[PDB]
């Protein structure tokens, strides 16, 4: 499913992401735009042979199981395909473990490069939340 900016902001909010660990809603929306262009079906393989999955491009090296990443740790205890669903619930639960892990949102390279230190509030402007 290709989400709308506001529809996604509202689902993320509903899912407990606003200010989760101190990151405002706009941070989360900004990261999804740049990670997956708001497409829950986005996948991208990396050089190390691991793959990024879903709206938040969660990596198969540590977070999920895809059966073809040697040395996967499966920290979120889920199959990576679950992350490609129209229901953002598993991506969200998994992201909350990631963000709590030490480097915060820096774990997300597009966040770090494209959202971080920007007026991220722009991402939820105009939205009925």
């Amino acid at each position: 499913k290709v989400f709308g900016r506001c529809e996604l902001a509202a689902a993320m909010k509903r899912h407990g992401l606003d200010n989760y660990r101190g990151y405002s809603l706009g941070n989360w929306v900004c990261a999804a735009k740049f990670e997956s262009n708001f497409n829950s079906q986005a996948t991208n393989r990396n050089t190390d042979g691991s793959t990024d999955y879903g709206i938040l491009q969660i990596n198969s090296r540590w977070w999920c199981n895809d059966g073809r990443t040697p040395g996967s740790r499966n920290l979120c205890n889920i199959p990576c395909s679950a992350l490609l669903s129209s229901d953002i619930t598993a991506s969200v639960n998994c992201a909350k473990k990631i963000v709590s892990d030490g480097n915060g949102m820096n774990a997300w390279v597009a966040w770090r490069n494209r959202c971080k230190g920007t007026d991220v509030q722009a991402w939820i402007r105009g939205c009925r939340l």
